[PDB]
């Protein structure tokens, strides 16, 4: 990148010949089970025009999934998580401002193929054109929500999902027998409704253990500042989905409900740019 | 590269032993929703013939995805962006000159392969001859612009897009029954209109979550100039395509006007290479 | 990751210019056959705002892969390794908390490929629609279970294994002549029960031999606690499924019960951070 | 490469503890729209025998892909790139020599695969016998074209494209109905002729966008010559070809003219070896 | 791995500005061709709080595969490699602990891949579902034999093998009418049964050529121990099979009888931590 | 390599704290068109117990591909490079010796795959076996010849090439009906002959626009010796067939002779060792 | 690995902070063809216990790939290098014993893959089972022989060749009418017998240009040794077999006669461990 424009690699990087102060502030919200971590670090650079602090949001928000009631032995339901969020908001009074972040929104790609063959047997000459198109499709996608000079978040959301080693079934997929397939451990079952379903373990791994966050959001302050200190707001959230499956004496058949629940944890941090310090 | 020639590796490459005085301004034009990142570097060095400032052009443009107008229940609208531009331009009266720029046009690659199968049964002796040929089609192509002296420029444009997994379709795509189905979640759909949009999430995440661009340009000043002052303007902006879909009485059919709104957002900087600091 | 923000690698990382006191501690349980491993590292930097004390979980754990009993010549046993975990619990007591560990959960991926060939034949013109859907499957899966303020686990799995180098055979798995196959060495078999058990060395490696951990746990106290002493406790563990196969006149019948025994082997260790170090 | 000679790497290199004079000169020629960019650098080592001279040739030439003309409503032209070329030219009076040059000719390469399938039906036995072989196809082919003592020179031609995601075509490709098919967007249109045309976004970014060079020649001088002073000749062209298509009353034929047009855009330099510096 | 805590990378490991006194000590047991080769290496970390001994436990088991006896025209035998090990025992009397060990048990991997293809034919409409399965299959397994406190042990074992490019025929294979075909060279042969044996260049160049280990084991001991001396033990071996073929008078049939022969290579160490050295 | 014996990276290299005086010599053969480039160095080092004195090859020979003669309008032909070579001799009456040499001749590799694949139908079981056999076909082999005490060689030679993305044709192939087709146009062709060849583009580069070597030959003398004075010869050469096509009125025949001209260019340099350089 | 331990890169290897004495010796043997190379490296470490010596046995052999002899205009014949071989044997009276040795004996690999598709038919329901297998084939097996403690040893050996692209014939392949077709040109010939073999730039280069080895031998010395010195030999062999083949008046036949020709190359070497040099 910096060294095809023939100037030496790290040269136009910041941080040299500097002292960095690190902190960690470590947080648990027992009532949402979501840990939290705000490692940051003020990179104070004489030759830079403002001062720096890239807030890591590390953490873990808990995947939430299990079947949250059953009503007989012909319905029951299941609350799994949708999409996790993190949210970094700024009060717009201040000055500071968020300068980039990271990871950020990645252009797709996909392969074509064309394919053109013709034969003769003895003579039935036949002719066969034909074309394939093959892509990734990760389960969850960490899609950047459009920032701004105040406010700058991430969000996780469900892509879709392979069950049984059949199909991959997403939020929005339906079969006018079975219904929405997402979580169906059988389709002719027998068996209890409330036990009916996919094992958390056959199923994505952030769906019940959680998602591990790892952003990073560079904030610069004015260095001729009036007052040296900033207040900053930190979200974090997931949203869970209604998962109900019913028994219609025949098969069962299951119906999703997207954006049930939404539970936040908010927190509010203090920025002492003065001491390079920001206390919780 | 440079190690092919027997050239030590960084022997020709500049900005040693010298101070590079970095910088950032950051602005957010709310008006459009495009946040801009100028971070900049002033590499001085003595045995270098000229100056040289390295633009970065960070920042985002909001993706602006959504049903701006719908007219009853049998038609409605959608604005989504059909390409990103940065244009950083600077005025013919000013003796500072573009050297260099990155990202660069690339030489696409395909690969072919051809086959010649015959048999024979017991005999029908046949013959078959077939060739395929594959290549990459990045949703997303990021095309460098014809650059000049004072003016260099990107542009980011919509390649093609697959919808629920079948068809790359694309602004030129055109059926006699559907029309255009760029963004059309059902065929034979009953609901309202206004409601049959794919949603933004199976999009590509550009359309709806923005863009945030990555370009570097260096510009070079003479070291004898009369006045060391030189203003420069930098600007964004998208173009929006107005996608509009109405029913036949039969099925949904969707058509597509390409170049319907376009915004741009410049903002002026001044450069003072005495003082090695670009002001807002 | 870091150098994408512009800021040179390694000036946000921690533990410059300072004197780490690493250390070991080794235990083995001849009980249960766990071998334990809990290298540390006490990382003071002045710079940082906390102590930090980095946990290496190393060990084994034994797989205990072996007949259990035998009944007849008609019925017999094995019990297998169903899951391995490692839990790091920290008592609600102490002030010190857990600030990082890995490894974590990672987001799947699965590749889907599309497919439409059309031909002509001389003219039973034909046409055919395929898509296909290809991913990985380890089969050991390494959970890293929710964490908290005070407690840190991982988990691993037992996802599935091929037998005879035919089907992907699992705990659920199950066919209503033969029953769950999972280590069933011949179906049509006339030997004794006790010996018709897939051989250990064609079985997964961490059946038999074990699964030796390799975990992380940074744990930081503040500087100015009122005691400078913490004590950690660290479990290990093993599930074991027992695997019942017998004849039923005509052919071997397999099945597996799940969670049939759970051996925890837990060790509490002192923390000294004044002296830094902690004693076994 | 060195270090299997069992030399220590970077000895045979050059440039150490020496003071390399880097520079820059940019030009533009707004009659033919070519960028022009001469990073140089004056490596002086006394170890090595002789003077050196590393001349970097980037810049950029404008694609120049439009409609030149049309003549009526079923007649018209169009003119694009068909091959771009950097000659870097030494009159034969002076004294100093090229040394080196990248990139140069490289061997191709291609995959061959040989089949021989037979089987048995219940019995038809029947044989099979099959070949296939791949390999890869630049759009674009950078070419080295004969170096000599005063005279080096690269060139980038045009391989072949694939049109509408169907057929690689070529300049040399012919077809009795419809003729050269290169840029034809529709065959059975109805639409104006000069409209017909491929749209250059969904064509190769260097026929409308340009090309970018990068190339260096390392020049050589004796330090004992009697005038240390060389003047240089750098020059750039493109070779434009015309693409005629016309309606024959039931579909349109295109045809290709190969080499109509080729601009030059000459530059000359002097060198000053004593002042390691070279001016416009 | 470590710097994903944010650590920087190498501030956990140890072994800094130390002084090791690495050795060497090579054995050969002519009786039964095993070079042996314990390289060590005495790391004394002041920070560390326990010694360390890394022993390198290189060296070569001989193949030995040869034709042990032949019996007649119409019987012989062959002993070939079953099984490699490898084991480093320790006096359960001394206090020394082994800390670490490598290579370990790995956990294995493979590609699961789904089809969903159905056609219409004009119409005899066709449906096509199918599943393949892939993994890789070393010839020889490196299985790490449970480790304790004073015993660690490696084996390598006898995956299977690919014979004349057929078959991955493996110890337990059978044939009901050639029998166990692991390594005859021709089925209906008519030549004599000493020389109708696989040649040792077809096979695998472990079974004639032998086996070079490479295993590490760090054992750390008490700073302040009573006693700065204890010895160890370290055993090769090698387990053969005996591969009996004989003609039945229509068809050659070999049989393969598992641990035949084995034969143990033992050496005792006596390990000085005063002075840094253990000799042989 | 260097690092499995345990031994640290670069230890056995020489070159160390010394002072290699490189070099250049640069010529032009106009008669011949064969750029020279003998840029070598003179490795002095106190440990090594001879001097050294690496030589690269660098250079470039012209293709020399184009119609040597035309007879009338149905006989043409056509010279191009069959083989190019680079000789490196040195008389055997001086004392110096070639130590290594660099590229050198590497061990080939092909993959082969095995197939079994019998199904059942409803019954005509039928059953199918096949083999694949795939590998790389460089156009162009870098065979290096047999080297001696004072002589060492390369040469590259014709392997084959595809013509018209049809066909790996080469020197041998032959057809009797239109003979080799090497480099044949169109085969029922109405054009002169003289215009019926492949587009020098459409071949590879190295035939039409010449082979760039790159070769290292070290030498080493006695340190002693009693004159510091070896000459060495360096020879280019190229070999080139004549490829005739002509008419037999029905359609094009071409045929090919092997080794019909070559060319050689010879230069002499006089090595003293004593003063560290070479003059031409 | 090293690193896997928690130790510091390099921690645990040799040569630090000392002067190694490296060296070179070159001879040829004009009568076999066989250039030889030995550069060796006195490693003297104080912390080692005992001295180190470190041979690279590179040199060449050359290939000596020609017709010996005709015997009229239906028989001819051929001798090929069967085999390369590099012994470094030391006298069992010296204490000098070999260490380590590279490269050394590697496991081989194969991916297996397993297919299950049944399709119906509008119904003829049918079943396919199938599985492949692939694997990779080097020409020339690099196989170490197995080593002792005054004796090491490798040998290169002729796995199999690839003919007119089609089958990899081996010295064991028959075919009962054309016999074994190694080098077999044409099978329905009618030229003179002596010029109808393959030619050697279609076959491998090692047979006809030779083989270049690299491999090493560390041999280690007791310090404290009464005497200072140890002679040591050094064989480079070929193994060359006679290729027959004659005319059956309908057919050419080819048989193939194992190492009928064995050359040695030997040479003695004198190691002065006090002078810390060895000659020849």
């Amino acid at each position: 990148a910096d060294s095809d424009i023939n100037i030496k690699t790290g040269t136009t990087d910041i941080g040299s010949n500097t002292t960095v102060k690190t902190g960690d502030l470590v947080t648990y919200d027992k009532e949402n089970g979501m840990h939290k971590k705000v490692f940051y670090s003020f990179i104070d650079d004489k030759n830079h025009n403002k001062k720096l602090l890239v807030i890591r949001t590390k953490g873990t928000i808990a995947g939430q999934y299990r079947v949250y009631s059953e009503e007989g032995a012909n319905k029951s339901g299941l609350a799994w998580p949708s999409a996790f969020k993190v949210q970094l908001q700024l009060p717009d009074n201040e000055v500071a401002q968020i300068s980039d972040y990271y990871p950020r929104n990645s252009i797709d790609t996909k392969e074509y193929m064309s394919t053109l063959t013709y034969g003769f047997n003895g003579i039935g000459a036949n002719v066969s054109i034909g074309h394939t198109l093959k892509y990734v499709q990760p389960d969850f996608k960490t899609i950047l929500e459009s920032p701004t000079d105040k406010k700058v978040g991430w969000k996780v959301i469900f892509n879709n999902m392979v069950n049984q080693n059949w199909g991959p079934y997403d939020r929005d997929s339906w079969n006018p027998v079975y219904g929405n397939q997402l979580f169906m451990k059988t389709r002719n079952g027998s068996m209890k409704a409330a036990d009916n379903f996919l094992d958390p373990n056959k199923a994505s791994s952030l769906l019940s253990s959680g998602f591990s966050p790892d952003f990073a959001t560079v904030i610069t302050m004015d260095r001729k500042a009036s007052k040296q200190q900033t207040n900053i707001d930190v979200i974090y959230e997931r949203v869970r989905d209604d998962y109900q499956l019913h028994w219609t004496s025949t098969n069962w058949k299951g119906t999703n409900t997207k954006d049930k629940w939404t539970d936040r944890s908010s927190e509010r941090y203090k920025i002492d740019w003065e001491k390079e310090e920001m206390t919780n």
